């Protein structure tokens, strides 16, 4: 269709996307070499020229033939909730990704399970996250954050030691949470009960082959004839993974 | 009329309002999409073309003459009144909207009634809560937030279990109510002994036509001579909701 | 007389006025309408056009004449002694104004009583500031702060459970900030065994017409008489009280 | 011989007089208006005309007269020396004053009594630092900081919670330490076993009626003719106590 | 602010002040070197560093404003009264000063009381004094004068023997004053059965520091409305002791 | 092919690199003098002129025949893997520098052996790091680090006591780690369950000949024929040791 | 040729030095006045004119000689080597000052024996230093702080008491070991089993004449023929010792 002026990437909170490095490319796949799996005790090391396609993320909206024919407002109205829905599915491919059919490879998929041996008699959940930011550490390089489920952080957050005193200090910072000096991600898109840990920055690559644009058809599908308005909004993603030891993820078992 | 420019998000808790989803428009109504019939069993979902009429909140407050012009600081004193009062009065249509005559349609109304059949024998209110998200879930959204009456929160904050220790106590957990981790929205509005769970931020919209104007009368009705002054602030809105299943009401019955 | 505008602010900071809204005016009483009964339960709502009356206050002490000759810095130094001392029965008309005669009406006289059926077997003085937030919400607003006593909040503040481990974080809890997510200024101004909690930002406002300054008599009454010389310092202030159902004043009965 | 260009204390960590607030006077005493006894309950509040005197510190250094001219900068240096030497005791008299002839009363002599009944079964030596802190109060001022001794506050930082995580850990913050959040001053001027709390800014005053300063003559004595040496250093000063109340004065029993 | 040097009625003898020796200073107090214990028998004399601080002597009147400022009146009148009636309380400083707070330290306070152990089986009460005058020999100072009551030195000016003549005649030939060729000073401030006899002269000296002034008020106090003028009539000394040995203060026992 | 200078050297820790002395020089060799053997009992010193060799440390990653055709952007991230790559195994060098045929002689190589006689009956692995803290005193110089595996790290900061207490409130001291009050510092190049303690800064320097060069071939071995390529990264370092004693390599022993 | 200005050596690494008072001179000697004999009981004190030499203190090493005008890396790296050599050796005359002829005469030597009386049956190392600071105040003075042998320090440290739970000394503090809270300085120059404690920064003075300076020889004896370079540290210092009585010197029986 024609041009939206605008492309809002977000508001109150963003943080998924912004974690990973980003790269533009033109092409349908993606070709490198990296690191597989590195067994460490004879020890092996494994490599791979792994392949990385690109997929069609779009959500649409229906809204009516009199909104798109008047559109005095009503236009820029439906393009900001677009570009925001489809950052959505966006964040939820790129972290739990299921990794089957047409969905991308998620950092959740592609992760290291944690170690349940780093476990012990009487660990807080601010425990195992501590572990598993050990855990990160095996691989050789630093985690760059923690990606906990809103719930779940605010659970921990207001975790007090055996003595009552305040760990984490509960209220305080939100969204921001440096949890043992390292920034956290309080996201909806992480399942209840699910975390994680891992150097984010430099284990995997988001690669862009066209910008998220909003486009509306008054043509497509039974709609000229049921008086419908589709308004896609299309985006052309391929989330690399240079490095799955970089990365950890587990359960908390309460 | 004067300037009416004082957008000020109060000093505590942007409740009701910034929970939804906002949009700018320029007409008398607006038609759009809702979800009708979800059958889950091969399921369905079935969407609608629904009308959403454009009131002109109105509010107003009755003053006197004499108050109104004597002082000089009370040009923006009683801007700072209107540009609350109107907002106070906006949370009471929004949430309880009427849905009567020119009441807009609010979110209790809308909102899908809460399954009782999920309670269990002895079930804390706070388990209720609980059931009450997961319902949510039944319409494949997830939720946003509690929006509880700051009486009943303050009941499950002090809930006890039977040693007598607290459970999740919320004393601290006040403007963050996040029950069991989701940000709850202690609203006032919310009648006591009802509550309300619901993916806000993707269920419904406000759609505002004019920004909130102050004007005031002297010679309005019987005010010039009962010493009286008409404090009348114009508003024009329009909540839209697309997905009423992703709402939920229900009451706490003991 | 030759006197600087020169103070040395309140140090440490504190805040019985700081917590109230602050605005100036050029008039000799001030004129509103504000809220008198909203019985909650058919609801109704009881309106009153009101004055707030401008009243000078003005605090002083007696020097001999060792304090008058030689002024080198003395004459500095009184300044800085009237200049707070002035503060300190602000805080005495702000806080536990009487309201009789010439007086200001204070927070604590204006305040709704504490509701003693909230109290419950066993409840912590901390429960009580807690059921007390609540009261707050039945004006369905916000509670702002917290007014404790320093010795009071201190004995909050090394509470115990039964296993013997500190609640607030445990012993040091002094700027008396956030109990309970909200910050409890401490000041003695606040009679011992009595506590306030309200939504003070937007219930009372201070409205000032003069800034403080001093002055110095010779001849003021016994002074010429028997060697003495009165020293005052003079301030004109108006409080207001928009919304009395917001304060609330009650007692520890232990 | 007035020929001692440029001399001030230096090193250290800047404590004390500093902590009181500094002036100027030509006579050799002063007089003023303080508060005695407060009896906060009908209340009562007793004043008197209290005198300060002024009172003089010296102590000279002999030096051969060849190390006075071959040695010039071991002049300038003799002169750092005294300066420092002097400020030395001057602290000394500042803080444990005595009242007894020449002396002057200090701090630690005018402090009122530390409040033995706020100790409770099982308080730190934290703990009762905190509850100084609080006794300050009553006087309705600001603790302004913690004069402990380097030894006792030492055997502070070091103060774990009873599960072994310290309440403060280990670092140093040297005297800058915001024990509870305000700044703390050990030093060796402070007995051991000794601790004061206060709120110094306000409470005590110094009056300084001759800078101190350095002179050489060489005439003391059978020194001018036996080759010894005269080389003074003097200054006058008068220490003011306005508001005893707001000094507290304890023992750690061990 | 016109008479300074006025005709002021003396009572025929300047009494007290007459007796001690004068000076003249420009500050607030004076540093001299008093004799404390002298042993005459190897003798020893002891010394101290000793403070007289300056004290501001006044008293007042009541009178009408037009008879006040007629000038050629009571302008001169009250400028002759006052200067005497100063006297008079000054007289009591002097001898019976407290040496308290503001109070001078006067004779009495000082002196070293009288050697009961000289008194001879059944002799006058002038004997006593005749023995005080040799006491105070043993300081190394010439008795200067007598200060008795009134009453007193008029019943010891009546004193007769067994048979009828006048210990010492005096009616017709008193020649004024004198009593063992010493002055007698009769004074209503030397409390009645008190007697001080010392060697004034040397032993202690007055200090002024301004000759005395006099104010006038018309708006002090309620006498504005009641038609009345406040006098504070003022002055500035002091008194120094150099030695306490040299003056002596007894009782008569009778 | 030269593609890119440096880029940015170094990202989330700087180890054995900044831990040590740095240089450069344009020589194949150096030569120096350095500490020995120290016999301490009359005690003797041995000093010898030691040769610093050059060694060249090259890490390649092999990389695909698609890599180069289709880098538009794709070449420039390559150069993003070997700047850091090869630091990384730097660390491999510098630490544990076997000293065989090529490789460099690393800090865990030269250092004196850790002192079993120093373990005691029931010793923290946190008891140990200290006695090496210690045994570097033993050369006379102090040490300025402690480098332990993460892991081993991890384990130490939540060494529990008796009762069941943290010795270390220190779980997020996870960044950095402060043990013993000293810099340690988490560099997991550092073999599980080996610790190197010493006084870097003093003990060794790095040489640096030649900037990271990079060249590529698709010619190399059998690549031509297995569609691989060799990206030659070479870096010429030379890494003395003046101070073997001030260094220290030991194991845990259990 | 020229030595560059001074470096930042010593990183955390400076005690004996940095703990004595520090002055500056332009003369080959200091006459003060060093406290003979200080009778403690009327007490007095002796003081005598003393001389303080200007020493000139060096220190040699060995070195290359075809890469010495190379620099090109070397020059720049032997003068970072005689800069704290020298400082080494700095120490040594500073604390173990022989006094013989030339040497300086330093800390040990001046200081006063420890006075074996103070030693009761059964003291732990620590109750000894603890007398020691003690018998500091015999002479009237406030120590400073320890001056420990880095291995003593540590066998102080690993103390425990009857149960096995251990005192203090020995981890994180161990730095400026503020034993009880005196710094304790675990100087390397302080002899094995000897222990110093005195008020250092009182009790002596180092005082500098000219700046550290370094010199260069290579037809030094052998050297031409041996292809050898020694190399000198040349500076002017002059250590003074007011007062001895200050400084304590004992011995650990083992």
């Amino acid at each position: 269709m024609q041009i939206p002026g605008i492309i809002m990437p977000g508001l109150r909170r963003l943080t998924i996307r912004d974690l990973l490095a980003q790269g533009r490319t033109s092409s349908n796949a993606l070709e490198y070499v990296r690191e597989e799996v590195f067994t460490n005790n004879e020890s092996d090391i494994t490599f791979s020229k792994q392949t990385a396609n690109v997929k069609t993320i779009a959500h649409w909206v229906q809204a009516s033939r009199q909104v798109m024919d008047d559109a005095p407002m009503l236009q820029s109205y439906i393009n900001n909730r677009l570009m925001y829905g489809l950052a959505l599915k966006e964040e939820g491919q790129l972290l739990n990704g299921d990794g089957t059919g047409d969905n991308l490879e998620g950092l959740n998929k592609v992760a290291t399970a944690y170690d349940t041996s780093l476990n012990a008699t009487g660990d807080t959940r601010a425990d195992i996250i501590a572990h598993a930011i050990y855990q990160v550490t095996e691989s050789e390089f630093s985690a760059s954050g923690i990606v906990l489920n809103p719930r779940d952080w605010h659970n921990i957050a207001l975790l007090k030691d055996n003595e009552g005193r305040y760990i984490f200090g509960g209220p305080q910072a939100f969204t921001s949470n440096i949890m043992w000096g390292l920034p956290v991600v309080p996201t909806k898109a992480q399942a209840a009960g699910t975390f994680t840990v891992g150097g984010f920055d430099m284990a995997s690559q988001v690669f862009d082959r066209m910008d998220a644009t909003v486009e509306v058809s008054r043509e497509d599908r039974d709609n000229f004839v049921k008086n419908m308005l589709t308004i896609l909004c299309e985006e052309r993603l391929a989330l690399a993974h240079y490095r799955p030891t970089a990365i950890i993820k587990g359960t908390f078992s309460s």
